[PDB]
């Protein structure tokens, strides 16, 4: 009878719904997006051990086998070089961005509400939430979780005084097809599924690994082509770059990235040389302090909404998945009648700070890493 309302229909809200569902639990997940995107995510997602169990355990088996049917399995065994290709140093689940929503999508085609955009909520006298959309319509539900993204308007109505801060460093990003001929063209290393790390001399790192993503990223989902791709992650401190690196068109960004690595060696130029002009990215890294304790009510909130300031290179899938089939298990003991909805929520809310904090600092250190270089 409780029922969940969830901003959003990311790889958090739809895992959640899909959770909720199998334990009879009454949902509906409002979406601002249309159900037909005009343009696919371009990159892909590695999936570890935390969000193959969320997809395992919240996923209808049918959703949980062609998941397993579009991933790979992508490598360990992670190499360190230099920049003149000296040798410093030496199982996730490999699966497009495109197709992990799909398979997401797929079983909630009448609990995604679509083209329903969030901009507040009330507290109703009786209990309960009214949630207030954007083109003038409401709904009321009796739990809200704002799995609504980095810039979730449900978190900052909920929880105002999260803040987030510049970490000094940016990255800029990009994809390579692999193609016959690039793979020709390119050292064994490169392509084998073993993620790489350059580590110059100056104070700035380049990340090497691979994604399964769509060729053309202007096709409806479900004919989206799906090939290998290398992926080069160039990370600096933000102070190196352009005041408005975000704005430079991708040519510019592409010349940026050789001029940093005059002297390395040449393949690390070929990479960048042969990526994709539609699909470089500059992003500069947010991070927020240490979560700490607030009051549990009836609005919750998971994924980046609560874990990261920037959509970026990282685990938060991952760590969007773990809280899902934790938001999961605890509602699930208050619709069985074990647990107090509030105090279940609370429950959440502590685990899922814990993790939370650990994996903000660890992410915040690894970022430091690639300009300081401490780890060697
Ligand atoms: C290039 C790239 C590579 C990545 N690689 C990895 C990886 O290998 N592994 C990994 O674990 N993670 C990776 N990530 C991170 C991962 O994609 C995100 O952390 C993840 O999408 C977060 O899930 P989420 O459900 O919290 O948010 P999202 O998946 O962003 O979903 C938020 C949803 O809320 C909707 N929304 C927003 N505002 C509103 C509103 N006001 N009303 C209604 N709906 C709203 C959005 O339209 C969207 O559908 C990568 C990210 C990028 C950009």
């Amino acid at each position: 009878s409780m029922h969940v309302g969830i901003i959003g229909a990311g790889i958090g809200g739809t895992c959640l719904a899909h959770g909720l569902r199998k334990h009879g639990i009454k949902v509906t997940i409002y979406e601002r997006n249309s159900a037909a995107s005009s343009i696919l995510p371009g990159y892909g997602i590695h999936i570890n051990s935390f969000g193959k169990q969320a997809l395992q355990e919240c996923l209808p088996a049918e959703n949980w086998l062609a998941f397993e049917e579009a991933s790979r399995y992508i490598g360990g065994q992670s190499r360190f070089y230099n920049e003149r290709m000296r040798l410093l140093a030496v199982q996730r689940l490999s699966i497009s961005r495109t197709e992990l929503k799909e398979i997401l999508n797929k079983g909630l085609a009448n609990t995604i509400q679509w083209n329903k955009t969030f901009v507040r909520y009330e507290h109703i006298e009786n209990g309960g939430i009214k949630i207030f959309f954007a083109d003038g319509s409401h709904e009321n539900v009796d739990v809200l979780v704002g799995a609504d993204g980095s810039n979730s308007k449900v978190r900052k109505q909920y929880l105002p005084f999260i803040e987030r801060f510049d970490v000094g460093v940016s990255m800029i990003i990009g994809r390579a097809r692999l193609t016959p001929a690039l793979t020709a063209l390119l050292p064994q290393n490169f392509r084998d599924g073993t993620p790489n790390s350059i580590v110059p001399k100056s104070p700035d790192w380049l990340f090497i690994s691979m994604w399964r993503a769509p060729v053309n990223i202007h096709v409806e989902a479900s004919l989206a082509e799906i090939d290998n791709f290398i992926v080069w992650v160039y990370v600096a401190a933000t102070d190196s770059l352009p005041d408005n690196i975000t704005d430079f068109s991708a040519e510019a960004l592409c010349d940026l990235v050789q001029s940093r690595m005059i002297s390395w060696d040449p393949s690390l130029h070929t990479l960048v040389q042969q990526s994709d002009m539609e699909n470089i990215s500059p992003l500069h890294l947010r991070s927020m302090p240490h979560l700490l304790p607030w009051k549990s009510s009836t609005v919750t909130l998971l994924g980046d909404a609560i874990h990261n300031m920037t959509p970026m290179t990282g685990s938060g899938a991952n760590t969007a998945l773990r809280d899902a089939l934790l938001l999961t298990q605890k509602l699930a003991s208050v619709a069985s009648g074990h647990e107090e909805l509030v105090k279940a929520i609370s429950d959440y809310e502590q685990q899922m700070r814990a993790y939370a904090n650990e994996i903000v600092g660890i992410s915040l250190r690894s970022a430091q890493n690639a300009v300081i270089h401490f780890s060697i």
